[PDB]
This record gives structure tokens, C-alpha cells and sequence, in this order.
């Protein structure tokens, strides 16, 4: 009852105020069982693609993380080829950022900063975090190519 009540304020507010770049909706009749989208940003190489999300929401909600993966494959130091996402607001303390006064909103809109900002100091991604760090501009070219063939 506890999460009932949380995830109609949280899809009333996704639904009324979405984050600039980020919709967030129910797949079918389930709170629980969530798609997202995020545009590309301008002035980043996943720019006029649209990248499509899952997001699942555990039983302990809010007191676990949404459990959130790209369904769109993404070329990017800190996201898997499976869509795994490393990131310190998905993952519970000491070593995330979790808390029950985040919510579905904020960890979609940090996902959207980790796509312009990635942390090649946390990878999921040896070989991409390379070419980030130390040769930004094929980086940048292959993260283009990787959004030309998978997300437009
Ligand atoms: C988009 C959005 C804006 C906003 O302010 N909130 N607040 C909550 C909360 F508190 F219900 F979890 N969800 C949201 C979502």
C-alpha cells in the first residue's frame, strides 16, 4: 500500500512534469513494469537518437533502486553491451547513492547527465573508457556511428 501510493504520485509526476529530454510510462497496467525514453543530448555524440529504457521497480520500492537497463544499445564507458547501467543512484549505500527521497525522475535525468558526462573512473566498458580517456575524437566518432546504426 505503501508503494501503491508512491508510484501513482511518481507516474503522476512523469506523466504532468517530465524532465526535459525524458518520458516515462507504464508498458501495460503495471506500476511496477515501466519503459522510458531518453533524447540524445545536443552537444554529445548519442545526439538525434532516441534511446529506449526498461525500468523495473523491486518490491521494496522506494527503499531499493529502480532497476533501470538501455533496451537501445549505447556506445559509452559506464553502460554494458547488455544495457547494464553503472551508475551511483541505481546501486544501495554504502557504495551507491540510493535514498527513498530519489525517485524514478531524478535517476532517469542522472542517466541523462551520465550519457553527456561519462566517469571512465567507474567503468563497465575497459576498451571504450580507453578510447575516452586518451582518444576523445574516435570515441566520439564511434559513439556516433553506434547511434546512427542502433537508435535513429
Ligand atoms: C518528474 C518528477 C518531478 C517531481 O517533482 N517528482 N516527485 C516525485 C516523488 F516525490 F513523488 F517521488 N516524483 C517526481 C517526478
Amino acid at each position: 500500500m505503501q508503494r501503491a501510493s508512491r508510484l501513482k504520485r511518481e507516474l503522476h509526476m512523469l506523466a504532468t512534469e517530465p524532465p526535459p529530454g525524458i518520458t516515462c510510462w507504464q508498458d501495460k497496467d503495471q506500476m511496477d513494469d515501466l519503459r522510458a525514453q531518453i533524447l540524445g543530448g545536443a552537444n554529445t555524440p548519442y545526439e538525434k537518437g532516441v534511446f529506449k529504457l526498461e525500468v523495473i521497480i523491486p518490491e521494496r520500492y522506494p527503499f531499493e533502486p529502480p532497476q533501470i537497463r538501455f533496451l537501445t544499445p549505447i556506445y559509452h564507458p559506464n553502460i554494458d553491451s547488455a544495457g547494464r547501467i553503472c551508475l551511483d543512484v541505481l546501486k544501495l549505500p554504502p557504495k551507491g547513492a540510493w535514498r527513498p527521497s530519489l525517485n524514478i525522475a531524478t535517476v532517469l535525468t542522472s542517466i541523462q547527465l551520465l550519457m553527456s558526462e561519462p566517469n571512465p573512473d567507474d567503468p563497465l566498458m575497459a576498451d571504450i573508457s580507453s578510447e575516452f580517456k586518451y582518444n576523445k575524437p574516435a570515441f566520439l566518432k564511434n559513439a556516433r556511428q553506434w547511434t546512427e546504426k542502433h537508435a535513429r
